[PDB]
């Protein structure tokens, strides 16, 4: 057991799909894992193990922000023989063009955390994703006729910034996504030599807003899963 | 609503307990207080509000890191009148005469984030609590005949820290506690005018280690509660 | 002798107060102590050392700024068995509500120096006082009828700002008074293991022309020397 | 012309590969390009325009760093109407398992440069490829039989760096290879709106002395402007 | 009259010397000038004006460190017309070849203040003397038959530095003498719009903590004062 | 011979002169130097070396940007003997009163560059140049009748910078000419140990973005040429 997961090695596949919301864990392994065990409860933040087509995948949430999946993520890395991670959330769009219920791939991920400056000596790291597993993304949503846009999050440590010119920059250098999470996962991954990407849906434009429906993001959140889950499949080969 | 907390305007009392283990919220109302109601079940993070001895009093995880209890304090404070906040958590320890289950109260928050910084202008904030609720909970454990220290945390954005040599940086300074919230809780406090205060058990030592029971573990968790609670009370007059 | 104070062991209280002005400090030792003695001069930096109702203290200016109060507090501590330094100051004031004649009291000092993140490893030092030290500051002033704020100094080091803006940001904040040495004084007493307090009264406003008589300024400067005075006396029982 | 390039709109194609070496951009177009003009000579930084199996493509040195081949870049974008940069040249390498002759794809660039802080309000910019550049690339070098890796460069301000250290962080983070330019390349395409890739073959190791022959060194340097030249044939379709 | 200085405009000379130490500033005053008077004890900060060979003449300490000394010589600019501020100081010196008493001219000041940083938008302000002062000072000396190095100072906040290797660091970039005020006087005179030169003599060794008579220190500080006040001369022609 | 430099220890003399323009330092090896002969050509930086009045000089281009220059000017010193290092550059004014073709001379040089602070340790280095060098270069400019200012450039980085806003802080701290190596070279010499002077010829001007006819500019570039060769005739003496 680590300090924020009661289980052993083992417990978990050597792939794991992260929500921040830890409701969607049990969601995730009820709607698409065959045979799925629990595999962690401590503080909440269940964790599952199951198949998809038969290959071994867990799924657990990460919580809010670079603090949060920075522990969950370093834990299942050095004490659980996870290899890849995928964190499946929401993130809020700065482009006009970016439009609700996008889907995002962070190929990179900008940030105004300083997790990353303290891991490399106060230059810049760049937060980067696995290649083929972006790649694995982009092909598994084709297949399912989904167009997904490859590009740059930004990983927010203020939810609610006082700093509102920031999204005007944000949007001048292309940034396709505002989350809390995936800098911290891709500088864990580095730190701990294992490999991980985010995707997200668009869920809020910071610009125009406009809603959407529940059942629509119902819909958009399984794609986003499906999406994931037959990356993997792909990066098997 | 907000996008994090699903009530209303007065569902919350003015004072809020915020234990990080979002499971300690429920434990909490149960145990301490009277009469207690569910006021959020968003993303899995219960509210409950009740009495204690008369007072109203709300109890609401946080979530680990400051990015996370940023988002609810924030929230709290901007939309459920809420003004006064006090997280109840565990710390650990570098001082060799600090002791597992000692009580400390972070008068000031040291951290490594850089959320203070983006506030205020890249200089300095002294990330503090309110002195009355220091001085309150101060009483309030020698009322309970628990002495309580007073000093700095440190409010970690790594749990898992590649600086190693920063543990005897804090010792050297006189850092009391290692935990991940307290200035990103009060610098959400400055921002947005509220109070909020920092109590932590020391559940680690960083130096010798050296375990505990899990009945000295709840009584000592009962003790903090017992003090924060109290400590409200004396604030009221 | 030190290298900026000819004087020997023991011809200091183990308790100083420090105004920034020499010549305050003459006032102070020749208004409240008893069989004062000039115990220092060397750059005119005087310092004194009698009795206020029996109890041996020591008043002693500190010069403009905190590398120069940083010197006198560092070789009070290390070479004359200083425990406690007080410094008794002015400050400038930004929030509306904080009046010219205030009293305030530094629990903690935020600053735009880098000298404490040169100690700190380049993070958030939460420069802070002794805790103590500030209760027995509230209840002296309680004791003798005067209201005294207690909260952030900011501490500056240009007194002549090009930053016109940051004083918006310490409004923002909740500064209760700008002045310049706190922060300094905080940073060393924390590095050589003392105790320190900061204590100023408001003589000037960002917005402004309140304005006063002479007989009532001084006062409450003399109120505050009062406060320090009966605080030592208060953490001696 | 632009302060820096004598040649007019249309003396460039769309795609433009940039070797450092201005001597090199004319090797380059002389083995590899129909037809090649030469269309630039200030300062001596060779530039040429020819055909690839009848594609128009430009080749042009950039210089040595981050300012030397952001001017360029810059130029060629905002007045010559350049799309894509893709920078073809050598890398150190600090991983024990990267070798002599291996190509390096760089899908991001870490940076001790300020340039990025600079554009990006003090945060981390994620200085990111082209996703669609870095597949073409990865393709034409599969259909080639060449092994590629995939994933950061270091761009170094200073080739005779006093910090030693810093190799060993490269390292423990995962650079592929350190060169002098792809972080400036990629903040240039963001703030400009263009796409860029930097290709690298590995000429030296941190340790060490394996070596290989001339004949060898220079196949693979050319396999990598075969990779480059052929990515763009696969990007047109 | 300023915040600090009880004058009016006319009483200084357009010139005036500074060292750190009121008291200096008398001496120099009664061994120095003819016909001085003092015009100013504000704080204990005497400053004189007087007459050398027929010059008008004034000399005022400007007490320790960079925000001490930012005070005096912004309000002597802005409201005494003075043109020029020589200080004359004492450093230590942390290179081997670098002697006691040696007199020292800084061109340049390094420093670890973060005042030019702030003036400057974070960048590096190289703080210089002017360059016709300089060659006074240098010409005057060879007049004098007194040796003189010209070169960086280094203006530290902190005497009493926790950051020992930084010694090691001046040592290698050439560093001629520590002190704690030229970087900010000279970032003051660029700020306000007039000329400064920091002239030092070597009053100990960092590294050997070496020793002075009583009259070796004032004849050599007797050097620096004629030197000062000479160079006034050559820049009058 | 050293990685940029195909040459051997006595192919260049102990004084160099470098324009960032290899072109450059062809036409002054054909105008002002006899029997010059090519030393190098490695990468197109031409370098030759001849004599001037008798006395062995060479001229060798630098390229653009400090990380260029940091190359060349250290090999030369480390590998080739070099003592002193001459920058005869252009440069953008930011002042009103500074025109077209006017000559500055940087005593100092202000950057955004990091590689001081990466020297540093992330304190603020004053970039100086050699005094004797800069004396020199003013007698020269005197004897020749030509004007010539003496102070701070500053070295950018971005040479089409996103921050239009710094010209004007630069303006305000007297920068007289913005080019893009200075800082750099002045750190390189106190790193390696040698001497080095910045001399620049207004090329353009940031704010009018005026013109000048070619005979203009290289009547003018030569009076800067010709400073820069009688200055070392004078270092000699």
């Amino acid at each position: 057991a680590t300090p924020h997961i009661n289980a052993e090695m083992g417990d978990f596949a050597d792939v794991v799909l992260m929500p921040g919301d830890p409701l969607r864990a049990k969601y995730i392994a009820e709607t698409f894992l065959e045979d799925a065990r629990e595999v962690n409860n401590v503080r909440g933040m269940l964790g599952f193990t199951g198949t998809y087509k038969g290959r071994k995948i867990s799924v657990m949430g990460h919580g809010m922000g670079i603090p949060s999946c920075s522990i969950y993520t370093k834990e299942l890395i050095t004490d659980f023989g996870v290899k890849k991670i995928i964190r499946v959330g929401s993130c809020g769009a700065v482009l006009p063009h970016v439009k609700l219920r996008d889907v995002v791939i962070g190929m990179g991920a900008c940030t105004d955390s300083k997790v990353n400056r303290i891991r490399f000596k106060d230059h810049d790291f760049a937060a980067i994703a696995d290649f083929d597993m972006v790649r694995n993304a982009v092909d598994a949503a084709k297949a399912l006729g989904i167009d997904a846009r490859v590009g740059n999050l930004f990983s927010a440590d203020l939810f609610y910034s006082p700093d509102g010119e920031m999204f005007d920059v944000m949007e001048k250098y292309g940034i396709l996504g505002v989350e809390m999470e995936a800098a911290g996962i891709y500088g864990v991954a580095a730190e701990f030599g294992a490999k991980a990407l985010t995707i997200c849906t668009v869920s809020d434009h910071i610009r125009t807003h406009e809603q959407t429906t529940a059942a629509e993001r119902q819909t958009t959140f399984n794609d986003m899963i499906k999406i994931a889950l037959e990356s993997v499949l792909l990066g098997d080969k």
